[PDB]
């Protein structure tokens, strides 16, 4: 029994972690096979197309890669994609764990690998927004840490780190070079559109907190909303919508309270909370998925 | 920018979780040298003194050990310190990194390595309350478990996880076997004291929080409180209010010199806050957050 947000096991990622500085400018890649995966702006803070002609200007031997077991990498060659920099090294890396890349949807949470100088210092779980950012932890020189999880022996990365906006938001781009939520990696003024209190992680709290109340909750109201006067309330007030899922149906009938009940106290409770908690808290928690709730029963 | 309850990375404990099973009881072990720490209820359920009688009962070779390699490691002793089980192994771990046994505070946070079939699945934060529970997420097959942290290139041991009270309280002993609150491997009703929110980490999080005002609106937040209060005065109310007492601590003091605010500030702002918190929420909140501790907070300033 217990829920929490839970991280991966970091030992597949910290074998792939490597510093990369170049004239001054130190951040984090991640090395798989032969190919360094880093940030563009460790060349400088270019944009618009100013990035493949500062490519070609570069000099490979002025990148400063070294490893965690302190031996240096030599670059070979180099390319740009999106906004990643793409480095082939002299030697693969023999620690390469099997991987995918993929795109976070809006509401899927995995693991942000946080590191300084090659050396991942610390972990925690993050959401995608709806808005394409993440709420995370950075400082300067975290650039290039990435996100990832584990599913099946296979290290799933989502993320790449590259820059903080304001109100403590970051984001960074997939392990393709394309930007979540389309910002760009410039120190400009960047639009953020709201962010969407996702639903789906909503309601697979509300099935946590009943579960844990098992030893019916007086915050959980006894009339129903239908999916399509949810989803309409929701684009007015912002949520994004309901969506079915296995892990939500599974919840329901684990619980033996109908989904619709806990769309009505989301509506209710977002009006006006009341003096009643739900775990403790008056606002929701909206990171902690229905599979992780799950997987926790 | 942004605060975050951090986790260690996993890499050295991973090479230290093994697989131990005796007689159908399937838990972890925590393996540094040629020295196995797990549960001793890996021997069944027994309580008092049966358990040295059940000790000369069982026989090494029964012991069943695993690494995540799957590779077999053979018994050839076994004692009891506490409620842990040691095992001497034919062969030392090679891997075994600089580590300390050291007994966690309340307060004190640490990284759970939830592990399962000798494997770690995942890892999170805990802090040890005032009763001696944490806070936690455990299944059948999860005990030897442990929690930790790194500092200074050296791996911290403060618990092993040994069994689950009632309402989702998690409580174990420390690496020297001894149970955390009193708490005792046996399947009874026990005594668990209340859990009081813990001040020195609140404290904490108000700083996190003015900073984060700071790096938004150059201003001080519009919730903190203009009096103070002074920390015996605080600390009368604490214990009549289910909170824990204030105490300085180095991070504490880098905390208040970085902000400029005096934590007996804070202080009263949790008084006030804790009795009509009102509508302004801090970070997001409208209830306290008491499991970011003053040293990661300072740590994610930089
Ligand atoms: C990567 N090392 C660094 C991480 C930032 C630094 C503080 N917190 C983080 O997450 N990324 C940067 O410094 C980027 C680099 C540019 C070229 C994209 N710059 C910023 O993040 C910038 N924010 S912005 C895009 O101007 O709004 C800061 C440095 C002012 C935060
Ligand atoms: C160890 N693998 C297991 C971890 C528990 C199981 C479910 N969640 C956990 O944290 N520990 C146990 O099964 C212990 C074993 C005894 C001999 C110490 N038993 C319990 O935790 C028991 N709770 S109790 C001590 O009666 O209040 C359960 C199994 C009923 C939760």
């Amino acid at each position: 029994s217990g829920f929490k947000k839970l991280v991966s096991p970091s030992s597949a990622v910290e074998k792939c972690i490597v510093s990369v500085s170049y004239r001054g400018n130190n951040l984090n890649g991640l090395w798989l096979g032969d190919t360094i995966y880093c940030p563009r702006h460790v060349l400088g803070k270019f944009s618009g197309d100013q990035w493949n002609d500062v490519l070609n200007l570069a000099n490979n031997h002025e990148f400063e890669v070294t490893t965690q077991h302190g031996v240096t990498l030599n670059v070979v060659s180099r390319r740009l994609k999106g906004a990643v920099l793409i480095l082939q090294t002299a030697v693969a890396n023999a620690e390469t764990p099997k991987y995918k890349f993929i795109k976070a949807n809006c509401g899927d949470s995995f693991t942000i690998a946080c590191a300084y100088g090659g050396t991942v210092v610390g972990l925690y779980p993050v959401t995608m927004r709806s808005n394409g950012t993440i709420r995370a932890s950075f400082l300067a020189g975290a650039c290039g840490s990435v996100g990832f999880n584990i599913e099946k022996g296979v290290v799933n990365f989502f993320y790449m780190h590259h820059l903080e906006l304001p109100n403590a938001l970051h984001t960074g781009t997939d392990l393709m070079g394309e930007f979540y939520g389309g910002y760009v990696d410039e120190e400009v003024a960047q639009r953020v559109p709201p962010d969407n209190l996702v639903t789906n992680n909503i309601v697979a709290w509300l099935y946590a907190a009943i579960i844990s109340v098992k030893e019916l909750p007086k915050w959980l109201e006894s009339t129903t909303v239908s999916v399509d006067d949810y989803n309409k309330w929701a684009g007015d007030n912002g949520f994004t919508p309901f969506s079915t899922s296995t892990a939500i149906t599974k919840l329901s009938a684990i619980t033996g309270v109908d989904v619709c009940k806990l769309l009505r106290t989301i509506m209710v409770k977002n009006s006006q909370w009341g003096g009643d908690p739900i775990l403790g808290q008056y606002n929701f928690e909206d990171e902690l998925t229905p599979e992780s709730v799950f997987n926790q029963i």
